[PDB]
């Protein structure tokens, strides 16, 4: 949710890292945002890969890393496979609201990728969240990739929360620490919308990012 005034900005050049290596991602009937964690790996939420409402797997679609101004600067991938927790399929809860998508090129290769962190606790950090917007797609016609940064302002033992500005297509993007290492995954508003948060990369989230990383 966009809380108060917007604070995003748009990426200036996605031609370099982090931003070359995070994604737009297109299923049959919505987006979200990916970020590319190996050559042919691309991590998300759950609910953008299966709903749970209606039991279904998205269709599969299209990845473009840094796309900016529409255009697909740095190439485009190909779905082919996806990866989704047991958590999610079975409870819908935001704590196992992340997934993993192969590709059909290595295109990690060539624009890079980001490595994960594993955490406990990260009140207090500072974190970027870059990613594909829906409404910055309507008022400016133009799919380009749009960041905000701020702190970690409070957790629980799963989640964390902060107060950067995120709107329907963020879903997926990525909590980069001040490293561009992955800390976790922004997947929701929260406290009637007054909040955003999202799964942060604790054990339990990196075992299940390995294991998708060897398929």
């Amino acid at each position: 949710v966009v809380i108060g005034d917007d604070g995003r900005t748009k990426v200036a050049n996605t031609r370099v890292a982090p931003y070359n290596s995070i994604a737009y991602i297109t299923f049959g009937g919505s987006s979200c945002t990916g970020t590319l964690i190996a050559p042919n790996k691309i991590l998300t939420n759950g609910h953008c890969v299966y709903n749970t409402a209606s039991r279904s797997y998205s269709a599969k679609g299209s990845v473009y890393p840094g796309m900016n101004d529409s255009t697909a600067v740095n190439g485009s991938a190909n779905m082919t496979e996806f990866y989704v927790p047991s958590g999610y399929i079975n409870t819908g809860a935001s704590q196992y609201d992340f997934a993993v998508i192969k590709t059909d090129t290595n295109i990690g290769n060539t624009v890079g990728y980001r490595s994960i962190r594993q955490v406990t606790n990260l009140t207090g950090t500072t974190i970027k969240i870059s990613g594909y917007p829906g409404d910055k797609m309507r008022s400016t016609g133009k799919v380009s990739q749009w960041e905000m940064s701020g702190s970690v302002t409070r957790e629980d033992t799963n989640l964390a929360y902060y107060t950067i500005d995120t709107f329907s297509g963020n879903s997926g993007s990525a909590m980069l620490d001040q490293n561009q290492q992955i800390v976790g995954v922004h997947n929701a508003g929260y406290s009637n919308g007054t909040i955003n948060g999202g799964p942060k990369a604790t054990a339990a989230f990196v075992e299940f990012i390995n294991y998708a990383k060897a398929q």
